[PDB]
RNA sequence: GGGGAAUCCCUUCUGCAGCACCGUUUUAGAGCUAGAAAUAGCAAGUUAAAAUAAGGCUAGUCCGUUAUCAACUUGAAAAAGUG
DNA sequence: CAATACCGGGTCTGCAGAAGGGGCTCCG
DNA sequence: CCCGGTATTG
């Protein structure tokens, strides 16, 4: 009884099949449990588990951190109120109480309904004096009068509750506020540097031009237009562009011949500038510093739209300017509409359902929707010119709380808050005492490297405390151990050295690590000259001289430099051939040069006695992000450097960690030699052993010490091991389900393990990332293509338009512009032709006018194209509009193009699976099946695990006409698993040598020919072979081209396949999140315990975690007469814990009396019920059902539908295509037959009378359509019959809306079916017998 | 052939922490005039408070949406067993 | 109860890791 | 997107 298993692992299915050595699927009588009259049932050993996708933890995390934010914001307000408590109680002992109950209806309020002053006269007067809170804030900042303590509170609380972002470090410099003054500063600095060509900036209103609500490039154009003799690409123009936030290239200004682009926003700018100043000189540093200051002022002027010399509240003044312009323009608009369009006034100003002013203020119309609505109304009237300008500036009738206030820094709000505190502390002493406390409430921020301020009950926290006491914003530095916490943040996540598992890894930018990388690469360099017999390694002295002369004088070392500045200069070689390195060295001493620029003491860096110190310094710079903490840690070294050097040091920062520890690189020593790994890399006689050789050499202690260093740990469980794999959670859910399926199948075969297990794994918002990429790329390029052709993210899902923007509107193979309106006439071409690499991503595609201009089609684009286009391609690459892989493949021709080795490798890659995750699946199954060791203590591999790629079975299907149509039913998953088992077992029976390629555990033209013809033994004629294929050595039959194909056909024709939908409890959010207005409906759910939804609104649409079958009695009528019921009650996610804690009490609270506790049945989503005539339903919820049957369409119809619809591609030969076409035409009647099938099924099982009649009518309407189109729309038709939830579909232009099953009553008397994972073991419960 | 390691350039995905801005909901921001009222005419509108999973105990400036789940028997449970 | 229709909260900064092309020096 | 909740209309 030998058998194999085939598995098809996906993100929503695991297909499975059992085969015998004859490639047949067995069938068994399985026992049926329960209370029906059926005791057993015949099952085929083939099927597929279906499940909803496993989800990532991201949404859960976003909601978790948002929860924390709400908690802490409330705590800020609570701190402020605790500071105000006593004095407020003297002024008004219920102010804070009225604030707390402001949400309650007057009936529920325990105090006066007017929050601020508690009487209507004073409240109305307040709102009249201060129509916005920004009025009050400006008044309290500017006035010198004693203010009412309640108004002071409201201003401070408003600033603290909505406090602005923390994107900018430090204080908001008052020097860099004025645009005019900083523009003059930049001009003065430039004219200092360029006395012969000064700039005349008098009469230039720099403020108006540079702060105008316009695009960066337009403002640059305007300013340059105010300067005759100066162009926007000259030096001053580039400085202005850098100030405005563009990415100017200073290459041409300073004649660099190598690009020097600068963007103040990028993280690398600080180095980029220091990279430019290195080539230009340090006299230009003040010029770029002036540019940065001007940039800060322009950024501020974006938010502060008012003069900062009439008020210390420019932000509140700008909000008040919004309010005043809103008022004036609304008065004008009302007057103009009343005069010119009186009939539209009611709609514009009263109808909240429309997107006019009423919908804008009272309805749900956004600012953008209101603009779009009212723009034509302004265009049709006269006197609306300035209003239209404001609308196009997005500056018309604005509110003050708006989507763009995210631009406001917290330093602005802090300025206003501090000003108020300074005004009013002269009258309230508790404000003087607590001023810094209140400022700290605004400014204090839990660092991202500290985490939740927990006390042992958070699986997320890592913060440690210096003293056990409550943490507040004011004692945080004293109570939280910031250093230990920031260190734990990183060290919970960084790797240990795999060779020394108790050793932490070195910083990536450590001096020792970079020395290691440089010497490890340098020991394998070889050189040869004329008088040398063979190439020679570099000696220790030569390597040391190369490091001291080249690596310690240049950031990068090229082969050319090696030849000229070392071999010529030192060794007196005029010609030398180098091997082991190409073009330039990969490793380099970048940290050495950074630190040499900072400390300016080469002798310090070269003195080994400072190694420790330098290591620690880099450690600090890597471990911490906060510059104050960095300075604290570096303090011990302050006596070694000047204070300017210390400031430069603490401004330097690094990130990233290496792969090896310090103890491995330069700690452990070979016993005999006394040398470390790095010692050997610096000098190792004439063997020049590199790292791998060193740790694998039996004549050194390194291997032995690495072996001893391995430590034991607690082995993960199966679920733990699967969760810790690298991959999407969806594929991991599939992986675990696969293991459980295999366990059940082995149990089904009497605990006999299979001979083979063949596994195949499936291959695998968005427009937002596409838009992001195109925006950043065009910005880096400096192109105007988005100005001339604006595009929304959705449109970028079109392949050709996306490619058009990625290529900056140009042909990729020809130096010409493309025309947008002509995309349909252009071609999308594969860089590496798809006949070698099946890659259809953007990474292997380009848009070109005509693909013929690539060159020959049998290779990579020609060398001529590369010569033409390489510089444009490099510009695209630096703009991130193409990747390094795309650039390398486009330019491969100059490197020889595609070789025969490359093509053979491409074919092998197409056939042999090499993904790490599939290898991990194979290892899991192999270690579970094979557990015994032989006399040599090697594993006994009694079960062979074979991995296949989908292409093998796909090609098998297409070659032998075992076609698949995914839409017909779910059987194709199971058929895939079956064909996987067949092909894999036959393949390794035919070529056992292939086991290394395909079984887990253990000339170019020739291999190309071989792997391209590996599946020919199935065929009868090629491009002829015997009818019986055998193994050449064992002589055993592997394939019989008579019976075995008929066996496969019989398997695929079997109507009884075990499709099982995994029943799952539902988890997640309680309900829809929308907070609905109050309504007289029991559907509403209170958002807080006492917030009666009929008064306060609430949620609806809760999610049912699972249903429950209740047999009980319910009171009926006014008399409350008990009546027996049997019904389905949906337990919601929110109710689940309460129901499970005590079900009887819960059901009695819901109204059920005398519950039959032992008759309660838990019914998760997709619980299966069978009714009459084989009709099946699945539970969608407590009140809705899903389709429960599979339509087993016969195989001839499936193949006719595949051929008639042109499913996939025809391929083959024209004669075979003609035979397929003649088959389609000879079996046209199949169409009607297929329809009949559907109809029959729909009448037995679906019961959608109206939809079925509409479908039959639509089919009889398009009987004159081409056979191909009728076949495609018949493919569409199977949505009516598919398993699962009903869904709308389209037959030609007719739309069929889904017929839903809006009642679950019938299943309460049907047969409930409990299924095991394979569906082979069943328990059937007749529910009509309950009650 | 298979498996593995460091470096370089890129790319994708996964996990975690810390912020901001809005949105929504109820209340507050005295609507006026005529008319008995039904209604009509006009005025007005930009702001705020509070909640933002119900909530929980472990009471922290913590936790509350990921993963995992046929049924039956034995078991508090974990888990084991059952064709 | 049937047919039908509408609806659904959203976007940053920072850190660490695995793994996929392309290359290169090595190991078992 | 999808598909289960809800209301409307009957
Ligand atoms: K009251
Ligand atoms: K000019
Ligand atoms: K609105
Ligand atoms: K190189
Ligand atoms: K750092
Ligand atoms: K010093
Ligand atoms: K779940
Ligand atoms: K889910
Ligand atoms: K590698
Ligand atoms: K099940
Ligand atoms: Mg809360
Ligand atoms: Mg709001």
């Amino acid at each position: 009884k030998k058998y194999s298993i085939g598995l098809a692992i996906g993100t929503n299915s695991v297909g499975w099949a059992v085969i015998t050595d004859e490639y047949k699927v067995p069938s068994k009588k399985f026992k049926v449990l329960g209370n029906t009259d059926r005791h057993s049932i015949k099952k085929n050993l083939i099927g597929a588990l279906l499940f909803d996708s496993g989800e990532t933890a991201e949404a859960t995390r976003l909601k978790r951190t948002a929860r924390r934010r709400y908690t802490r914001r409330k705590n800020r307000i609570c701190y402020l109120q605790e500071i105000f408590s006593n004095e407020m109680a003297k002024v008004d002992d219920s102010f804070f109480h009225r604030l707390e109950e402001s949400f309650l209806v007057e009936e529920d309020k325990k105090h006066e309904r007017h929050p601020i002053f508690g009487n209507i006269v004073d409240e109305v007067a307040y709102h009249e004096k201060y129509p916005t809170i920004y009025h009050l804030r400006k008044k309290l900042v500017d006035s010198t009068d004693k203010a009412d303590l309640r108004l002071i509170y409201l201003a401070l609380a408003h600033m603290i509750k909505f406090r602005g972002h923390f994107l900018i470090e430090g204080d908001l410099n008052p020097d860099n506020s004025d645009v005019d003054k900083l523009f003059i500063q930049l001009v003065q600095t430039y004219n200092q540097l360029f006395e012969e060509n000064p700039i005349n900036a008098s009469g230039v209103d720099a403020k108006a031009i540079l702060s105008a609500r316009l695009s960066k490039s337009r403002r640059l154009e305007n300013l340059i237009a105010q300067l005759p003799g100066e162009k926007k690409n000259g030096l001053f123009g580039n400085l202005i562009a850098l100030s405005l936030g563009l990415t100017p290239n200073f290459k041409s200004n300073f004649d660099l011949a190598e690009d020097a682009k600068l963007q103040l926003s990028k993280d690398t700018y600080d180095d980029d500038l220091d990279n430019l100043l290195a080539q230009i000189g340090d006299q230009y540093a003040d010029l770029f510093l002036a540019a940065k200051n001007l940039s800060d002022a322009i950024l501020l002027s974006d938010i502060l739209r008012v003069n900062t010399e009439i008020t210390k509240a420019p932000l509140s003044a700008s909000m008040i300017k919004r309010y005043d312009e809103h008022h004036q323009d609304l008065t004008l608009l009302k007057a103009l509409v009343r005069q010119q369009l009186p009939e539209k006034y009611k709609e514009i100003f009263f109808d909240q359902s429309k997107n006019g002013y009423a919908g804008y203020i009272d309805g749900g119309a956004s600012q953008e929707e209101f603009y779009k609505f009212i723009k034509p109304i302004l265009e049709k009237m006269d006197g609306t010119e300035e209003l239209l300008v404001k609308l196009n500036r997005e500056d018309l009738l604005r509110k003050q709380r708006t989507f763009d206030n995210g631009s406001i820094p917290h330093q602005i709000h802090l300025g206003e808050l501090h000003a108020i505190l300074r005004r009013q502390e002269d009258f309230y002493p508790f404000l003087k005492d607590n001023r810094e406390k209140i400022e700290k409430i605004l400014t204090f921020r839990i660092p991202y490297y500290v985490g939740p301020l927990a006390r042992g009950n958070s699986r997320f926290a890592w913060m440690t405390r210096k003293s056990e006491e409550t943490i507040t914003p004011w004692n945080f530095e004293e109570v939280v151990d910031k250093g230990a916490s920031a260190q734990s943040f990183i060290e919970r996540m960084t790797n240990f050295d795999k060779n020394l598992p108790n050793e932490k890894v070195l910083p990536k930018h450590s001096l020792l690590y970079e020395y290691f990388t440089v010497y490890n690469e340098l020991t394998k360099v070889k050189y040869v000259t004329e008088g040398m017999r063979k190439p020679a390694f570099l000696s220790g002295e030569q390597k040391k001289a190369i490091v001291d002369l080249l690596f310690k004088t240049n950031r990068k070392v090229t082969v050319k430099q090696l030849k000229e500045d070392y071999f010529k200069k030192i060794e007196c070689f005029d010609s030398v051939e180098i091997s082991g390195v190409e073009d330039r060295f990969n490793a380099s001493l970048g940290t050495y040069h950074d630190l040499l620029k900072i400390i300016k003491d080469k002798d310090f860096l070269d003195n080994e006695e400072n190694e420790d110190i330098l290591e620690d310094i880099v450690l600090t710079l890597t471990l911490f992000e906060d510059r104050e903490m960095i300075e604290e840690r570096l303090k011990t070294y302050a006596h070694l450097f000047d204070d300017k050097v210390m400031k430069q040091l603490k401004r330097r920062r690094y990130t990233g960690w290496g792969r090896l520890s310090r103890k491995l690189i330069n700690g452990i020593r070979d016993k005999q030699s006394g040398k470390t790994i790095l010692d050997f890399l610096k000098s190792d006689g004439f063997a020049n052993r590199n790292f791998m050789q060193l740790i694998h050499d039996d004549s050194l202690t390194f291997k032995e010490d690495i072996q001893k260093a391995q430590v034991s740990g607690q082995g993960d469980s199966l679920h733990e091991h699967i969760a810790n794999l690298a991959g999407s959670p969806a594929i991991k859910k599939g992986i675990l389900q696969t293991v459980k399926v295999v366990d059940e199948l082995v149990k089904v075969m009497g605990r006999h393990k299979p001979e083979n297990i063949v596994i195949e794994m499936a291959r695998e918002k968005n427009s937002r990332e596409r838009m992001k990429r195109i925006e950043e790329g065009i910005k880096e390029l400096g192109s105007q293509i988005l100005k001339e052709h604006p595009v929304e993210n959705t449109q970028l899902q079109n392949e050709k338009l996306y490619l058009y923007y990625l290529q900056n509107g140009r042909d990729m193979y020809v130096d010409q512009e493309l025309d947008i309106n002509r995309l349909s006439d252009y071609d999308v071409d594969a860089i590496v032709p798809q006949s070698f690499l099946k890659d259809d991503s953007i990474d292997n595609k380009v848009l070109t006018r005509s693909d013929k201009n690539r060159g020959k089609s049998d290779n990579v684009p020609s060398e001529e194209v590369v010569k033409k286009m390489k510089n444009y391609w490099r510009q695209l690459l630096n703009a991130k509009l193409i990747t390094q892989r795309k650039f390398d493949n486009l330019t491969k021709a100059e490197r020889g193009g595609l070789s025969e080795l490359d093509k053979a490798g491409f074919i092998k890659r197409q056939l042999v699976e090499t993904r790490q995750i599939t290898k991990h699946v194979a290892q899991i199954l192999d270690s579970r099946m094979n557990t015994k060791y032989d006399e040599n203590d090697k594993l006994i591999r009694e079960v062979k695990v074979i991995t296949l790629k989908s292409k093998l079975v796909s090609d098998f299907r297409k070659d032998f006409q075992f076609y698949k149509v995914r839409e017909i039913n779910n059987y194709h998953h199971a058929h895939d698993a079956y064909l996987n088992a067949v092909v894999g077992t036959a393949l390794i029976k035919k070529y056992p040598k292939l086991e290394s390629e395909f079984v887990y555990g253990d000339k170019a033209t020739a291999k190309y020919f071989f792997y391209s013809n590996i599946m020919n033994f199935f065929k009868t004629e090629i491009t002829k072979r015997p009818l019986i294929e055998t193994n050449g050595e064992t002589g055993e039959i592997v394939w019989d081209k008579g019976r075995d194909f008929a066996t496969v056909r019989k398997v695929l024709s079997m109507p009884q396949v075990n499709i099982v939908k995994k029943t799952e409890v539902q988890t997640g959010g309680f309900s829809k999140e929308s907070i609905l207005p109050k309504r007289n409906s029991d559907k509403l759910i209170a958002r807080k315990k006492d917030w009666d939804p009929k008064k306060y609104g609430g949620f609806d649409s809760p999610t049912v975690a699972y249903s429950v079958l209740v047999v009980a009695k319910v009171e009926k009528g006014k008399s409350k007469k008990l009546k027996s019921v049997k019904e389905l009650l949906g337990i919601t996610i929110m109710e689940r814990s309460s129901f499970e804690k005590n079900p009887i009490d819960f059901l009695e609270a819901k109204g059920y009396k005398e519950v039959k506790k032992d008759l309660i049945i838990k019914l998760p989503k997709y619980s299966l019920f069978e009714l009459e005539n084989g009709r099946k339903r699945m539970l969608a919820s407590a009140g809705e059902l899903q389709k429960g049957n599979e339509l087993a369409l016969p195989s001839k119809y499936v193949n006719f539908l595949y051929l008639a619809s042109h499913y996939e591609k025809l391929k083959g030969s024209p004669e075979d295509n003609e035979q397929k076409q003649l088959f389609v035409e000879q079996h046209k009647h199949y169409l009607d037959e297929i329809i009949e099938q559907i109809s029959e099924f729909s009448k037995r099982v679906i019961l959608a009378d109206a939809n079925l009649d509409k479908v039959l009518s639509a089919y009889n309407k398009h009987r004159d359509k081409p056979i191909r189109e009728q076949a495609e729309n018949i493919i569409h038709l199977f949505t009516l019959t598919n398993l699962g939830a009903p869904a709308a579909f389209k037959y030609f232009d007719t739309t069929i809306d889904r017929k839903r099953y809006t009642s679950t009553k019938e299943v309460l008397d049907a047969t409930l079916i409990h299924q095991s994972i394979t569906g082979l073991y069943e328990t059937r419960i007749d529910l009509s017998q309950l009650g």
